[PDB]
């Protein structure tokens, strides 16, 4: 397929979303990086991010419950390049009613090549590296020229 | 689950999506019912909308395609309240790697309560349907509410 | 695949299912149509299919309760011509574990190109169609072609 | 989960269905047992069933292509008690378009307690048991002492 | 693709394992049949394994348990060649959030041909089939040349 | 559900995996990044394994081809403690007939919270971060705990 490039900005536009099982999980890690996460534009579904900013006081711009279609709201944004990282800490040991709208998520993120953690020991390592408050260039595929040949 | 209601405009915002199998099928039921169709705002998926604005001259808002995200764009607008109709051709004797992503799409739709056509016959019926060129008040769960309990 | 026509007989085969949770929908739903619904055939679910004739009064050839092969058995019929509508609330915000049936039967009912209501405003819109109480033909898969292709 | 029981005859009634890439295994198998099978009613998916009949001469109930519903079929009658075994060489290396269709057979097969195959050396174990000709009791859910508790 | 032959030993490697709802079902079957499980190895998922061994005093390879990792190291045992017959009595009655697992383990016991039992009928087959006791040889794909083509 | 900690040693073992069309983008990878990688201890699934050592020289531990098991062996190492890093590269435009392998692997390496990268961005921003040569601890479930718990 065709690939191009895209960079991400030193700012980076972060989704954060948790399955309720895991929401203590995410809520721990963010207010132990809040010093970091402050410095860039933070996403959330809606249960998730109402309890994060009322929390830590961080201004989180709130989408719709995952159920309710937020899940969907944070891959369309990922599609049109309006997020840059996505922190998704689902629940691998519950079904959840909404499991395709989550495969769904993880399938775009992954093809949108965008850096994504699922567990806290990825989230970690993501947020540490060096790069994370650079900018940084990433191939992403080349949507004009693959639509170009669909035509 | 506390329930509330919208109501769909009499001039509808319908998403147009369809499988490439399914793309001639598509193509044929919207140009047959063209006249119908002009009356409302049209929405489609990268190479459907495309394909259709080509063929009938129609105006159509394409998003991206299917496979890169159009399904979830189109969800998260039916979601948000600005799609009142999809018809949805999705191949059924195909398999497609975006699966999740078609799955994801149909349950939205289910969950918002929006007249939702997957086949020839159904959208025959919802576009034949008296009601389709008048407000017509619908009940959705009550987000407000919904969130308001979460937050307990 | 060549396609083929099919008759639905102005007096309609009308199938009813709902998972749990909407139940009560789908009550709701026949008994505000009931005087409409008095006049075609209905077929239902188990459980569904009893609390239905139990509470309207009305005549429904109940079959198998849905997880013990009850959407296999509507499957069936749908592909051997005789199941005319589907009207199926399954619960979107619930993991059902015959949920590969779920999903088996609405593939079916794409497949044989009849008309499907999954929610309350698509089978309004269906139920308030002039066709519905009318002998209309529609497109369907040539399956002695389709066959004889396979051989 | 009040549990009854229900007798499998000795003349069983077998469903034989099969993958597109695992067909001429089903076909070898078949062949190879053929004096065995013979003995009992056989039935199959529309292009399985075929093929069979057209290579042995032996009769088979074909019942519609698996995708165009057979598979349904084949699970309707399972849970009416009226199919005894399943021989299903179903494709692990090859994804097929009604997956859901499949595994919902499957999830069927094992509900109602009956005899089922998905490889040659399961079929191989299973058509050479003691049982495989002979009645037999086999337990099974009481769906009469289910329903009566979905409805109360 | 290529097929060789593996020859599955007298004293077979059975895995037994079982989905909460349907422990007490494989617990009877086991008990049951104590006296010709007890002539084999038996392995089995940790809760699954831990319960037989503590109730028929019988020896039993326990790996983790199925959720997990279980059912993956049994799929890879089986992967290998180091599982004979599988008994997975998982429950078609009830979502369980490791259904890939289970899914996958499934799957590899049906590419590598063993016998596999996913109900009592199906399990009651198979033990008392003759050759359950016997050395019995199974066509297994030829992994060696598969592999040989992907890197041609 | 209790946890404790488990440290990842300084020298990962690395679990290299990739779908057939990621090939070429895991093979660049590790070339541009073997100085690094070449400390650690690298594990593979059959084909992928393969191509990377005889591409770079590097010595790698092949298992199985993923549909022939790899996925699920892969998964027991790292549920038994023995992966460290899971690189895998999945193909999320084409469907493949080992899906439930592929989602149970990745279930899995979520379950034992163990750094996975999905796509080369995510790939690079955790081989660059600073304790990726360094001694870990991570938060894993306490499995003693926990089985003691069903066990009860």
């Amino acid at each position: 397929m065709e690939l191009t490039t895209r960079t991400l900005p030193a700012r980076k536009h972060i989704a954060l979303v948790a399955h309720d099982h895991c929401k203590q999980m995410l809520m721990s890690w963010v207010e132990r990086h809040q010093p970091l996460l402050e410095q860039h534009v933070l996403y959330a579904t809606g249960t998730t991010g109402n309890l994060i900013s009322r929390a830590t006081g961080m201004n989180v711009n709130a989408m719709l419950s995952g159920p309710m279609g937020g899940d969907q709201q944070v891959g369309a944004l990922i599609s049109e390049g309006k997020i840059d990282v996505l922190i998704f800490f689902w629940d691998p040991l519950n079904a959840v009613p909404h499991d395709p709208d989550v495969k769904a998520l993880l399938r775009l993120a992954t093809v949108w090549n965008i850096p994504v953690a699922t567990n806290v020991a990825t989230a970690d390592f993501i947020i540490q590296s060096p790069h994370f408050n650079d900018a940084v260039d990433i191939l992403i595929p080349d949507y004009q020229r693959y639509l170009a040949d669909r035509l």
